[PDB]
């Protein structure tokens, strides 16, 4: 019944910054939260420990969950390479929405971003699935990290990774 926790605890350069812990709208999408949660916690054997923040656009965006190809190529879901667009019941209100990367139509992998302001113009073309619970703070300060093209000052990971409660 309840929506699972997940979180991140982020390094830059190594060097721990904090946690963000997200709650997954499993009661809305249960098929993306569930590919999120179980890369989080790694147990199919896959997962995004050790992976990292590849695009960081301050004023939009925290992209990452590529650990195949590390760059926003890559990824993979849990149900195969990629699965489908579950629903758009979910919108992109402000930041800290969780939401899937997708290259096209029914793309769907492991890559996802964490909004920092609205982004409306991506509703109903990217599954929104969860939020930033706690480490709002954590986030912004990942931000600060980004540029205008998105790459990264400093390499911005995912140091651990799994589920709460
Ligand atoms: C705000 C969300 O934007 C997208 O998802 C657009 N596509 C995307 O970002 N990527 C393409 C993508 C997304 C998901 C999958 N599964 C594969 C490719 C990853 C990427 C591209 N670049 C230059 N840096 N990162």
């Amino acid at each position: 019944m309840v929506n699972p926790t997940v979180f991140f605890d982020i390094a830059v350069d190594g060097e721990p910054l904090g946690r963000v812990s997200f709650e997954l709208f499993a009661d809305k999408v249960p098929k993306t939260a569930e590919n999120f949660r179980a890369l989080s916690t790694g147990e199919k054997g896959f997962g995004y420990k050790g992976s990292c923040f590849h695009r960081i656009i301050p004023g939009f965006m925290c992209q990452g969950g590529d650990f195949t190809r590390h760059n926003g190529t890559g990824g993979k879901s849990i149900y195969g390479e990629k699965f489908e667009d579950e629903n758009f019941i979910l919108k992109h209100t402000g930041p800290g929405i969780l939401s899937m990367a997708n290259a096209g139509p029914n793309t769907n992998g492991s890559q996802f971003f964490i909004c920092t302001a609205k982004t409306e113009w991506l509703d109903g073309k990217h599954v929104v699935f969860g939020k930033v619970k706690e480490g709002m703070n954590i986030v912004e300060a990942m931000e600060r990290f980004g540029s205008r093209n998105g790459k990264t000052s400093k390499k911005i990971t995912i140091a651990d990774c799994g589920q709460l409660e």
